[PDB]
C-alpha cells in the first residue's frame, strides 16, 4: 500500500503527485504507524474535506483512532482553538497577534536587518536557516508574545522536538511541553509581562469576565501560538528563500520592484511544499468524497500541495506568476474552522525577511549545489537542516 509521505524534500514536488491528482484523486495509502488513510490531493477534494466540519480535527486525538503520528501535545490541545473560542478568546488572540500592532513592522525590519548585517560581516558563507530566518521568527514571535528576546532561543530548541511527525510517542516531547508550560504559567504571574499576546493574557487571567477560564488554557495558548507561529514562519521563510534563489529572473524583478514582493510572496505561500504531511481529519459521518465513500472513523489527510499545484485551478502551477486571477485563492494557510489565525503575520514575516535580504545580499545564490542541502525527516515541516548562501 503506498506510503506518505512521499518525500522530505521541499525543493521539489514528486512527479507522483499530479499522477495521483490526475487519476486518484482521493486515494488509500498507509501512514507511519502503520494506519490506513484517505490521501486527498485535489483543489475540488481538499477544499470540500476542509470546509465540512464533519471531517473534525479534534476528533483525530481520540483514543483508537487511526493516526498520521502520534501526538505530541495532550489531547485535548489538539482543539486548542476550540478551547480559545469556547473560553471568549478568540478576538483577544486575534488582536494580539496582527502584524500592524504599532512598531512591530519596524522591529521586524530592524531585526532581519541586524541578523544580514552579521553575516555580512563574518563573510560568506552564510546559513540562512539558522542564521535569518528562525532567529527572525523567534524574535518576532518574543515580540508578539511580550516576553523577553533573551528566553527566544531555549523556547525555539524545544521544537525539533515539538514538531517531530513521529510513529511512537516521543519522551522529550513530554518534557519539553511540560517545561514551556511551565515558562508559560511563570510569565502570566510577572508583573512585567504588560504587553503582547501574554501581557493581554495576563490581564484577561484577573478580569472577572474570564475568572472561569483555566490557567492551564491560558499558558496553553502561549505555547501553542509560540510554537506553531515560530516553526511555520521559520520554515516558510526558509524554503520560499530556495524557491527564490531557484528562480534569479524573479529574484532580480523582486529586488529592482520591490513593491511586488507581497504578489511574490503570495505565490511563494501557494508553492510551498513546508507542510511535510496532509492536514489530518477524522471522518464523524459516512461522507462521500470524489468516487470514495469515507466511513465514520476513518482517517483523511489533506494535501497542501496536491489542491495548490493543482493544474485545473492554478494553470502551470510550477510556474510564479504575479498577476494571477486566483492569488489568495491557495491553501497554504488551511480553509475552513480551522483557517490560520496567524495568516496576516506570516505574510508579513515573509515579506518583510525577503525585502532586508534582496535589499542587503541582492547577489544571493546558493553556495552548495541544490541536491547538497540536507532535508529533515520524520518532522511535521520540510526544512535543510542548513541553507548555506553567498552573496
Ligand atoms: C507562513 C506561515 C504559516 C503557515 C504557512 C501556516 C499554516 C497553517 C495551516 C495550513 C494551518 C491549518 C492546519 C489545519 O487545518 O489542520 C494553520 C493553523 C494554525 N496556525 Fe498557522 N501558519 C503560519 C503562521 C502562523 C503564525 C504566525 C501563527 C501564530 C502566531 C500560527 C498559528 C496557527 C495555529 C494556532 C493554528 C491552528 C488553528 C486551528 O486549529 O483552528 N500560524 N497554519
Ligand atoms: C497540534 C498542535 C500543534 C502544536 C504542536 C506542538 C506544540 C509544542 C510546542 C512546544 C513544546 O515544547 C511542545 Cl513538546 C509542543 C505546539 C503546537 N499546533 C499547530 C498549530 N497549532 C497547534
Amino acid at each position: 500500500l503506498l506510503e506518505v509521505p512521499f518525500s522530505a524534500r521541499g525543493d521539489r514536488i514528486p512527479d507522483a503527485v499530479a499522477e495521483l491528482r490526475t487519476r486518484e484523486p482521493i486515494r488509500k495509502v498507509r501512514t507511519i504507524t502503520g494506519a490506513e488513510a484517505w490521501l486527498v490531493s485535489s483543489y475540488a477534494l481538499c477544499t470540500q474535506v476542509l470546509e465540512d466540519r464533519r471531517f473534525s480535527m479534534k476528533e483525530t486525538a481520540a483514543a483508537g483512532a487511526p493516526r498520521l503520528n502520534a501526538l505530541t501535545v495532550p489531547p485535548e490541545v489538539v482543539n486548542n482553538m476550540g478551547n480559545i473560542a469556547d473560553a471568549g478568546l478568540r478576538k483577544a488572540v486575534m488582536k494580539a497577534i496582527t502584524p500592524k500592532a504599532p512598531g512591530l513592522e519596524q522591529f521586524l525590519r530592524d531585526t532581519a536587518n541586524s541578523l544580514l548585517d552579521n553575516l555580512i560581516t563574518e563573510g560568506a558563507p552564510a546559513d540562512l536557516r539558522n542564521d535569518f530566518a528562525d532567529p527572525l521568527a523567534t524574535a518576532l514571535h518574543c515580540k508578539v508574545l511580550g516576553i523577553p528576546q533573551e528566553d527566544g532561543p531555549k523556547l525555539f530548541r524545544s521544537l525539533s522536538i515539538a514538531f517531530m511527525s513521529s510513529a511512537d510517542p516521543i519522551p522529550a516531547a513530554k518534557i519539553n511541553w511540560d517545561r514551556d508550560i511551565e515558562y508559560m504559567a511563570g510569565i502570566l504571574e510577572n508583573p512585567n509581562i504588560t504587553t503582547g499576546l501574554m501581557g493581554e493574557l495576563s490581564r484577561l487571567r484577573k478580569d472577572p469576565a474570564y475568572s472561569h477560564v483555566s490557567d492551564e488554557l491560558f499558558a496553553t495558548i502561549g505555547v501553542t501560538f509560540f510554537g506553531a507561529g515560530v516553526i511555520s514562519t521559520g520554515s516558510f521563510l526558509t524554503t520560499a528563500l530556495i524557491s527564490l534563489i531557484q528562480r534569479p529572473q524573479l529574484r532580480n524583478l523582486l529586488h529592482e520592484k520591490p513593491e511586488l514582493i507581497p504578489a511574490g510572496v503570495e505565490e511563494l505561500l501557494r508553492i510551498n511544499l513546508s507542510f511535510a504531511d496532509g492536514l489530518p481529519r477524522l471522518a464523524t459521518a459516512d461522507i462521500q468524497v470524489g468516487d470514495v465513500l469515507v466511513r465514520k472513523g476513518e482517517l483523511v489527510l489533506v494535501l497542501l500541495e496536491g489542491a495548490n499545484f493543482d493544474p485545473e485551478h492554478f494553470p502551470n502551477p510550477g510556474s510564479i506568476e504575479l498577476d494571477r486571477p486566483n492569488p489568495t485563492s491557495h491553501l497554504a494557510f488551511g480553509r475552513g474552522q480551522h483557517f490560520c489565525p496567524g495568516s496576516a503575520l506570516g505574510r508579513r514575516h515573509a515579506q518583510i525577511g525577503i525585502e532586508a535580504l534582496l535589499k542587503k545580499m541582492p547577489g544571493v545564490d546558493l553556495a552548495v549545489p541544490i541536491d547538497q542541502l540536507v532535508w529533515r525527516t520524520r518532522f511535521q515541516r520540510r526544512i535543510p537542516e542548513r541553507l548555506p548562501v553567498l552573496w
